[PDB]
């Protein structure tokens, strides 16, 4: 797709620190764009939309390269549209905002300039922020987490995509997400199949892989830390079911892993970690640091910090595992215990290790599940399953819980904010910010 000047594009500002093992950090500006999916996408020539409601146009869309030539994304009012604003540091998402028409979330990711996206490589390195969840019920999902996108948004792999990671181009992620509108410069019209219970999503002919490394999938209930790995390690296209991923019918037939290796401290056995109110270790009322870890072993080590006082991701024992560390063991003793064999199918650890080497994109973003109502993150999964099944119990939420249509109607003043985003080599982000 092209892109449209009717509505201008003028990124939030957001700013980050850069530590290094010597002691000191130095600050960084950078901005965050709102992801292509949640643009509106008309006419080069006029405002007719390309795409309406669940819909594409069959005249201005009658194939996938005809609708790219034609269409265009246009630029986002952040504030009044998406509920997206900055201040210095801070990012705030809001879940439910109301303009001319009704807007449920957004997916953002750091920008390195106007035009290209941040590239972090995470291995030997820590990645530090501050997250207030407090408006987060269940249902919800306030994420941070990281994708191997490519720094332009697709545009020198396909030039019929001249919008590239200014207007949000070139998602991935390792569900191989078919719901995305463009990928590879052109649509997703054909085969597209309007969603039941969204009437502003749908399902298309393809989707875009790539590795995931979720550092915080979370809500005031539950939170996650969760490696996904691919065979392929960036964004590679993905043909119909074969992509694989939640929105297809077969969720293991592709080249990602979309279950992962999870560690959330509540489905592993400590119930009183995190929650809301003083009963638990971290009040999840208020504000609160977490800090990521990624050695060059492979394995993930984490740590919180709330009131000045410290926590390392509590102990879980799960087999023949024992330990607070993300490592190979834990995750063959998860698939062991909970069952699965996604994971260690498409590679592990070693797999996912060669995404965290490269560059990945930041994404910040605030959502509601119209497939499984977010209960594989904070209630009972599968809802037929009780306690005595191992794993099944994720978080203390009702397996009725997470209803879009529901939580967008209680709780449209939902929201997270996230701030002070650190990072740098192992053990330097806890130093005095510049
Ligand atoms: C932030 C988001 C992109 N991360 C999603 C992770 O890939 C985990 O995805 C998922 C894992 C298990 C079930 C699911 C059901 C619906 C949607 C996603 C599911
Ligand atoms: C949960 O983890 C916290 C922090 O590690 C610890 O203090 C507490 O004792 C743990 N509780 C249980 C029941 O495991
Ligand atoms: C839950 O339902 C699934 C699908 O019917 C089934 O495979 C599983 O055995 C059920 N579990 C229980 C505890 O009934
Ligand atoms: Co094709
Ligand atoms: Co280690």
């Amino acid at each position: 797709q092209s892109a449209c000047t009717l509505q201008s594009e003028t990124h939030p500002p957001l700013t980050w620190q850069k530590c290094s093992s010597g002691g000191t950090c130095t600050q960084q500006t950078g901005s965050v764009v709102i992801d292509a999916n949640w643009r509106w996408t008309h006419a080069t020539n006029s405002s007719t939309n390309c795409y309406d409601g669940n819909t594409w146009s069959s005249t201005l869309c009658p194939d996938n390269e005809t609708c790219a030539k034609n269409c265009c994304l246009d630029g986002a009012a952040y504030a009044s549209t998406y509920g997206v604003t900055t201040s210095g540091n801070s990012l705030s998402i809001g879940f439910v905002t109301q303009s001319a028409q009704k807007n449920v979330g957004a997916r953002l990711y750091l920008m390195a300039s106007d035009t290209t996206y941040q590239e972090f490589t995470l291995l030997g390195n820590e990645f530090s922020f501050d997250v207030d969840v407090s408006q987060l019920p269940c249902g919800l999902n306030g994420a941070l987490y990281f994708v191997s996108m490519d720094a332009d948004g697709g545009v020198s792999k396909y030039p019929t995509n001249t919008a590239g990671a200014k207007y949000g181009t070139g998602y991935c992620d390792s569900q191989c997400p078919r719901d995305l509108k463009f990928i590879n410069g052109q649509a997703n019209v054909e085969g597209w199949e309007p969603s039941s219970n969204n009437a502003n999503t749908g399902i298309g002919g393809h989707g875009s892989c790539c590795s995931e490394m979720d550092i915080w999938e979370a809500n005031s209930i539950s939170e996650a830390l969760t490696p996904h790995p691919c065979t392929t390690v960036g964004q590679e296209i993905c043909e119909g079911d074969g992509c694989g991923g939640t929105y297809s019918d077969n969720r293991y037939g592709g080249t990602c892993d979309p279950d992962g290796c999870d560690w959330n401290p509540y489905r592993l056995g400590n119930t009183s970690f995190y929650g809301p109110g003083s009963s638990f270790t971290l009040d999840t009322t208020k504000k609160l640091t977490v800090v990521t870890q990624f050695e060059t072993s492979g394995a993930i080590n984490r740590y919180y910090v709330q009131n000045g006082v410290t926590f390392q991701q509590p102990n879980a024992e799960l087999g023949s595992y024992s330990g607070n560390e993300l490592n190979d063991d834990y995750c063959t003793a998860e698939e062991a215990e909970f069952g699965g064999s996604s994971f260690s199918d498409k590679g592990g650890l070693t797999q996912f290790k060669k995404a965290t080497s490269g560059g990945m994109v930041l994404v910040m973003s605030l959502w509601d599940d119209y497939y499984a109502n977010m209960l594989w993150l904070d209630s009972t999964y599968p809802t037929n399953e009780t306690s005595s099944t191992p794993g099944a119990v994720r978080g203390s939420c009702s397996t009725s819980s997470g209803v879009p249509a529901q939580v967008e109607s209680q709780s449209p003043n939902a929201k997270v904010t996230f701030s002070n985003i650190k990072f740098g080599p192992i053990g330097s982000t806890g130093n005095p910010s510049g």
